[PDB]
């Protein structure tokens, strides 16, 4: 007769800050070959079928080839490297993160 | 007689701040094959089928192909780096983040 | 007669922070292969037959292929380095994170 139902999430998909942030660096000296898979994917498939159907769910994917059939350095392949990526990560302080989920019945 | 639902997410499929913020680089002396397959799908596909049909869900996807037949390199391939990607991030503080979630039943 | 239901999460399929915040680097002298097949996925799949169908539910995923018939470096590979990824992470304190949930019945 009285049914308060409080939820965050019902019948949910969710990907929160998901494969995100990330440095991907490549310094070759020569002929190197670098590759970062990284999709983020999210399905729901609801195939029904019917009492003689076919169904043929076939998305497919990523497909990444990579080929050489020649390749050739005369000479020398020098790479000198002093630095990379020279990060400075200072955040402040007093932070503050409330999350507060009150409920109530009274008469 | 009294239904009270609070909620936030009910039948949904979220990818919030999803594959995001990525410093990708790429300095080669040469030659080099840098590839990043990220993609950021997000499917609902909900195919019914009847008594004697046929359903070809094929959507496919990413095809990414690199070939090289010939490639030379008669001489010196020097690359002399000092730095890259000189970051300084600093950000303040006293944020505040405040989610309140009440509710009330009364008489 | 009365149901407080207070929830977070009833039938979900969550990724949260999932797969993120990574330094992939690569220096290479030459000739080499990073592969980071890092995707994230999440899927959600009801198929029902009905009675004498066929659900081929095939979707497939990542092909990464790397070949090389081929390749020479006829001097030297020299790499010297001095340093790589100077980071410092320096974050302040004071940090609050309050997540109350309460709940009351009365009369």
């Amino acid at each position: 007769k009285v049914q308060i139902i409080n939820k965050k999430l019902d019948l949910s998909n969710v990907q929160s800050k998901c494969g995100s942030k990330d440095n991907i660096k490549h310094v070759p000296g020569g002929g190197s070959v670098q590759i970062v898979y990284k999709p983020v994917d999210l399905s729901k498939v609801t195939s029904k079928c019917g009492s003689l159907g076919n169904i043929h769910h076939k998305p497919g994917g990523g497909q990444v080839e990579v080929k050489s059939e020649k390749l050739d350095f005369k000479d020398r392949v020098q790479s000198k490297i002093g630095s990379l990526d020279n990060i400075t990560h200072v955040p402040g302080g007093g932070n503050k993160k409330i999350e507060t989920h009150k409920l109530t019945f009274r008469e």
